């Protein structure tokens, strides 16, 4: 089918994104609910992204798995682009973490297991998603984590804060599926914490702290999960754990349901 905007009933605004806001919305035919963002063609076009943006489609056309979030296709008018997506009834994890401040053990444990297993997926069919943060990772029916924004994502080897990004990607060198697991420690670091290990009022601070790798930990981070973010942020990225790894280290399996 040739999907048109007129098939939709549009509902709430879900939150606003990256060039568009996302909408609840409708189906007319079968009733069925999903999310639709909308995106503006002038600014895919200044930016010159148009190119990512058909090669997320592309990626999400052949990924399926429970903890990575559905693009069903795209469709556009005159003006804008619009984004077929699955629907996360439980919002984004970036939203979870500031009405909850911090994570417990267990729940920042599961969210990793899910995680590690959904990047594994990935990893496998070679993509790397390269922007993993709170903000990507939405939660399903259940409370499930699933991955989501695919547009910054490329096939091995090789916006916002800079938070998230490893020695390699901002000193503008090589890089491959490695990023994704420094991510993945910067992710435990800030669900256990509250806030990223490298964050600064500003961009010039941070890229200072990530060169160097300069971070500490407040006392009521246990050994554990010390012993897996020392791990996971390490400047050379062949020396950084695998996701086996992950899914097999003590303090996971002790924490993860
Ligand atoms: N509760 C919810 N339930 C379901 N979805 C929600 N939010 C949508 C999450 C997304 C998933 N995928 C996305 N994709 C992109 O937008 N990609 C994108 C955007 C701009 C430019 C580009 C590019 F062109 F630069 F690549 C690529 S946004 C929410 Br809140």
């Amino acid at each position: 089918r040739q999907w048109t905007l007129e098939d939709f009933d549009i509902g709430r605004p879900l939150g606003k994104g990256k060039f568009g806001n996302v909408y609840l919305a409708r189906e007319r035919q079968s009733k069925f609910i999903l999310a639709l963002k909308v995106l503006f063609k002038t600014q895919l076009e200044k930016a010159g992204v148009e190119h990512q943006l058909r090669r997320e489609v592309e990626i999400q056309s052949h990924l399926r798995h429970p903890n990575i979030l559905r693009l069903y296709g795209y469709f556009h008018d005159a003006t804008r682009v619009y984004l077929i997506l699955e629907y996360a009834p439980l919002g984004t994890v970036y939203r979870e973490l500031q009405k909850l401040s911090r994570f417990d053990e267990q729940r920042t444990a599961t969210y990793i297991t899910e995680l590690a297993n959904a990047l594994s997926y990935c990893h496998s069919k070679r993509v790397i998603h390269r922007d993993i943060k709170p903000e990507n990772l939405l939660l399903g029916s259940n409370g499930e984590l699933k991955i989501a924004d695919f547009g910054w994502s490329v096939h091995a080897p090789s916006c916002g804060t800079l938070d998230y990004l490893p020695p390699e990607m901002i000193e503008g060198r090589m890089h491959d599926e490695k990023v994704d697991l420094w991510s993945l420690g910067v992710l435990c670091y800030e669900f256990l914490v509250g806030m990223p290990p490298f964050e600064a009022h500003t961009y010039q601070e941070t890229y200072r702290r990530i060169s160097r790798v300069e971070f500490t930990f407040p006392d009521f981070v246990t050994e554990g999960a010390r012993d897996l973010i020392s791990r996971l942020l390490k400047h050379n990225a062949s020396q950084r754990l695998t996701l086996a790894e992950v899914l097999e280290h003590p303090w996971i399996k002790a924490n993860s349901s």
